[PDB]
């Protein structure tokens, strides 16, 4: 009951989640939000504020917000797609809390996101760098994602 695929998360306004539902529908994943303990606020998301919570959480290369519930397994998978918002360059920090919640080994675990207009190329390699046991599919960022800029992706 094995070699499926999951579609994880995290999207605080909406975007990532909009993409990574067509990217679950267009490879036939389940589909998995990544959920904070506590969500984000309007106040959290302030960017131009220093002492806001994403700002802080940004600062700080080891901060891990906690997850809503404790992961449950992922030995069912063998491709996990890992979807995020780009957070100053970055992946945003409950993603690090994810990946290191779960057993990640022999699995393709592919990033994608959606910005503003940064590209993924930063995000994606601090991920590498971190996880280097993981084994890292090329990532993509989704924006103005649809049906058809997805179904190109993953059809290749
Ligand atoms: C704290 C914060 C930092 C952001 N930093 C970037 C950035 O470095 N580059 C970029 O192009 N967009 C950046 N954005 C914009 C988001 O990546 C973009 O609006 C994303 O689509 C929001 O996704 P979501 O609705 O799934 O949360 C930032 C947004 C927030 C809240
Ligand atoms: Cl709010
Ligand atoms: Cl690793």
């Amino acid at each position: 009951k094995g070699g499926k695929t999951l579609v994880a998360y995290f999207s605080a306004t909406g975007t990532t989640a909009r993409a990574a539902k067509l990217v679950a529908e267009a490879v036939d994943g389940t589909f998995y939000e990544i959920q904070p303990a506590k969500k984000y606020t309007a106040a959290d998301l302030d960017w131009h504020d220093k002492a806001s919570r994403s700002s802080v959480e940004m600062s700080d290369s080891k901060s891990r917000p906690a997850l809503y519930s404790k992961l449950g397994s992922l030995a069912e998978y063998d491709t996990i797609y890992i979807g995020f918002p780009i957070w100053w360059n970055l992946a945003p920090r409950i993603i690090n809390t994810f990946i290191e919640s779960g057993d990640f080994a022999g699995k393709t675990v592919i990033p994608f996101a959606t910005s503003g207009s940064s590209s993924i190329s930063n995000a994606e390699k601090e991920l590498q760098t971190n996880y280097p046991g993981i084994n890292w599919g090329k990532g993509r960022l989704l924006n103005g994602a649809s049906r058809e800029t997805v179904k190109q992706w993953i059809k290749k």
